[PDB]
């Protein structure tokens, strides 16, 4: 079925007006929760509790913050400046009659949480409501991230290419 | 008694008007909860708390979402378009004076939950109320699924039948 | 003292009008809870919080449902048709000046819960209120169940008595 | 200090009018909880939250019920008939200027709970309020129980004294 | 006392409905383990840890698999088709008031293990639980195996009776 | 830093009028909780939620009760007679410009809890509010307890000094 | 990304008027929680739940208290005298176009918690609200602490430099 | 019975789409382990622990890796590229109504282990789970390996056929 | 250094009140284990894992039980009656400024183990905790045992001194 | 196949930025362990336990430490300074379309172990995790070590070339 | 490489304030174990399991205790009084640009173990944690022990120099 790595979530800010949506690395986990409100109280009749109602749609996003990357800075301007961000969640498996497959919306920063612990690494919990996320097919592959997600491995670096802790440095 | 695999749940959408009910693969677990409201307050009399009342009937359904299958797309049109779905829960053990045995109702999408984690695979929690599920015998076997639930095993494929990750491919 | 297997619970339906109470196999566990309401608020006086009040008596019953047996079908007509059932809880140890020893009442189906999981077997949680359970001695032994509860073991079946998964089959 | 076996609790019923208090075997554990209500709201003054108030005194008692013993039947008439019971909690260690040491009160049966499980043995949770338990020295040793609590061991029974599951039978 | 060769174990399948139980050659060793669950926790009382409880009865069977013989094919349909098998363990020494002496039950295939090594020969470890094995006297001698277990030795074959690796061939 | 054994808590009763504060042995653990109430509701202004307010100061004390010792009897007269007790919490590490270092207050017995279990030993949970605990330096060392806390070990007792379970008896 | 040791938190008191902010050793963990309040109730319209609102910003700080150090004494005057403290949280990794990187605010002592246990060492939980923490770059390195955080190790001390439990003593 | 050399294991990759399954030389040993999950907890009833359940089927494979051969390169693409491999285990003894006899499945690379020691030769431990291995008859003899397994011996090479360490070289 | 025979262990019971400590013959071996609990979790600071803590001190004693000797009967009253015993472990080599050298404590009988085997002789494993064993110099030589430990050899007995299996009998 | 001496492991440090990877002499043995995480729980479906997952890749390295050589000093700066090291494992047998054949990665020092014993020589156990080792062909022969591994033997030294314990000294 | 006798371990106590570190004779063996904690959970990303973490550094020391020598008495005051000891481990082979080569730290007595057996001689197992051992060059040779470790042999003593069991006595 769909794998845990398969569904990934990208956001595009409204004010940027750019042709691309930053997504942030080191994801922890993603809960999108969607409540469809229903009829109150049957009155012991013919079923007055199976009726239509409004939908309350909210999601939370947890990840580990990196020192300085752009979806996080998008989140930072999102919460700290106070803007809504465009919300995209797509699947990495290629769509057979589209680029990718997505669910889309406009979202807000309901709350943000920052944990610093003595073990592990900094963890951000960001919670958001949305006014109705809709499903569609994803057009922008953005093959740097969704298409290409590598383990950092590269074939050799044996003459010494000025390397460091990162998974491939070059000489100067 | 009845096994955990024995009771399986199929839904048929109202708008489809088809002669068959899609059920979805990769089930996690099924809670159907049925509350029969009773008399308030004995008044220290002869028993004024054992009296009849209305019934609140609600169930939740958890499963792992597959990339694109029809009960899930039935769920997707169920929640996202906003429709009630016909609710069938039957037992795989053959009925001796019926095809199968069932409990049936008309149900609504009270809430849906979608979890994406770094481990495991995508998990959907869908919660629904119903206006009174009733018990009957199941007429439609649908022997593709209830009758036939295989492990994917097949006897050999040894001359090379263009195989893949799926449990039986054929040449082209 | 009294063992976990020692206290067993039988129900007799009101409408049946039969000389025997069906009890259901594969019990999980039984909670009977009895609240005796007391005086409110001493007023820092001589003890105005040790005073008499009404009693709220409710119990829940958990068990694993078998495909088709009669106490369960008694439960099924109990909840699904909407009837109160006569409530008997007796002890398997023989009473020395009675057949058995019991607590008795008339009970209602406040709620029923049905769990289907991928592991294990179907589990029913049924919750009920009662209007005052009373203690007495149990007259009906019903020696098929209370008196006789066997492990299914039988001495031999060695010439082949057309056996199956059940603990004793006979030839045809 | 005081051991877990050291503090034991006996009750004497009001209506019995006997010169002895039944305590029940197979104790699980005993919580006596005593709340001394205090002044509301300092008003940021000189301390208007350290002031005297009434006391709410309640305790719960858990034990494993034996088939038929008298403190349990005292509990049974306590709850089921609806009476208050005199409450004694004493220490097994001998008092140096009294028989024993006790805390005493008059208590009521606020609630009773009966659990039957498939494992283990029947367990009773009984909850009670009291109108002020007071501390004193215990006069009645009742040396059958507090003074004498044996493991059931006896030196030999080797010529055969018609024995059973109990820790000492005699011939007929 | 009873020898290592003395106690041998035969199984009869439920579905066969035959008048005889296949046992398999080349036994390695047989562990039958039977746990009688007891009372929890004395509470430092009169002995609340010597009390009765349920019994967990499980056994494992190790043997060396032969290319094609019927108890193994009984095991193979046992595990691979998924059936319970009737369980017989009898003693080779003749019973003085019965044919043989046995312990009997109905058993299931909890697990099977197959080892192929470069040394030695294929070894099967099969583990099973049972719902209560009972002791009785064995009625069916089956004198081909229990009564008769020969070393393969035969007096002569000197004119040439078309012999092979097996312990007695005949001419064609 | 400060160790778990380092901070110890002594109480002095108001009515005693003695030159010394009893502290009780066999401490379990000490929670002192101090809430400083703040401004409600910024009104999205310049910060109307960072404003000063009153302080709610409460602590709970858990320990294992000894048969008869004086801080416990101080607690007993504290709760059961109904008095406030003077509250001292000091550190065992010697102060360099004082005897010891302390936090001090006047405290009340908001609630007391007594647990008797079948395992372990009697445990008292006592909860108290205070009208503002203040920090100071501790003047009274009380070197019997804070200064001197021994394991009970003594060099020898080899000619027999009429010993018992306690860590040093003498002859008569 | 950012490590658990990487983000550290310093406070500067308002009244001190000094050119440096004390931070306290032996940190346990730091939760900063920031709630951005949003529009109530869509009314099933065009999205009236994605709207702007106020922000509730609160954090809690846990650490192990040392006998006498200045951020703790800053905390002590913070809570016990009743002052707001200036709030700085910076990252240890050097900023490439600033000294360091920080988030800054003015904060208050909403609550303080002090735990003394028999195991481990004294633990302080301090909770605070803030009226809007803002992100900036950190100017003051304070290289004693952020820049320099050593394990206490030093190369040798072999002629005897009057040493103690601390990680480097000198002769007198 | 079946010998240690008798049962040999071949794998065929899914993506290859070839009419033949590579098996790897220098086998160490093969464990195939198959767990058939059973009913939990009898409840001291009629046997609620002899019931059907799912099957967990896993095997491990140990061998000594050769410099470059195709089943190992099949294993290498299996683990390192991340593919499932078709799993065949057949017996070398000729089947009397089939080519050979087999057990078959689709298998995955759960783990791989590579040991390099100073003694002996490189040893690979590869562990795999399977979703249900089934038994059948083996159709492909592959007489190069199963049918023909020689010691490397050849009758003579006495005029000098440009020989080396391998068991038969030819001139150039 | 210190030999295996050099360190020997004597116990003195508390209740005896005698001027001498029985030690038991036929020692097997003695483990005294002493755990000094330390600081949890550095927090990657300056070393918060090198800190002081409590000490858990426990030892086990193995020996071969003799039919009736007094340290064993001291052990027997120790465990079976339930008393703590005074614990002495001294060295046989003479102290140069004391009689002997010792480590001393008060000890309890945490567990006792008795093995009877078909080979060898009865073996007792007794395990004990202690509340802090301290080191000192041993005052009581007890020269019968520590000072004098002979092989049982005596110069002659040649006129016949009514001898037996023991290493020196006398006439009657 | 591949010999125990055939596969050897070289590391190159990231910070060095040199055109060569130090490997360390006196290898003991090398375990590289690679776990490919799989799907949880079939749910008794079509095989939901044969699914893809992440890979946990870790290895341990044991060797005997030499007084001062550069891979060990690379290890020493690796662990003691705290750096990741580039990980190369190649085979000594010449590749036919490459220099050598390798598996490569970036690795970290998860743990180091140093044993000093009275027998034998110092032994270092170093354990490391890796984020995905990949297989390739080895480009750098480094013919000093991999290509050339001599026993220390040299043809003669008979006029006296100022020799010592080492396998070839020269005059001064 | 480095021999088993080559690396020896000396300790210097903090409180002594002396210009020399006692090491203890009759070493058994020395394990120093150093764990460098790493990143949790890659999240199937670019390698989030190769990240930096804290280091847990602990060692154990086994030796045979001598009747009275100073490192042992240093150990004895170490554990029994409760002090940390300065930790030095150096190599006996002369450093070419230092006196010797060392690894150094401050260490604590986590646990001590004392075994007395009937065979052999007293054996002490002492276990310790450390807050980060660092490597350096050893300055103090202490040529009595490291430089000079003799077998006890001396050329002659033939006129009788009042000798004993020790390897050289003199006349009186």
């Amino acid at each position: 079925p769909i794998m845990g790595q398969d569904v990934k979530y990208l956001f595009q800010s409204i004010d940027a007006a750019t042709g691309s949506a930053p997504l942030f690395p080191a994801y922890q986990t993603d809960g999108s929760v969607s409540g469809e409100r229903e009829l109150f109280d049957e009155q012991t009749k013919n079923g007055r509790i199976l009726g239509p109602g409004s939908v309350a749609d909210s999601g939370e996003v947890t990840y580990y913050g990196k020192r300085g990357d752009a979806g996080q800075k998008a989140i930072e301007d999102a919460y700290q400046n106070g803007k809504q961000i465009k919300f995209w969640r797509v699947d990495t498996v290629k769509n057979e009659n589209d680029k990718y497959d997505a669910q889309f919306g406009f979202a807000y920063i309901e709350s943000r949480e920052y944990s610093d612990g003595v073990e592990g690494a900094v963890e951000i919990s960001i919670s958001l409501q949305v006014i109705g996320e809709l499903k569609n097919g994803e057009i922008d592959t953005l093959p740097e991230e969704i298409v290409n997600v590598s383990k950092g491995g590269y074939d050799f670096q044996q003459p010494g290419q000025t390397t460091g802790e990162a998974p491939g440095t070059v000489p100067a």
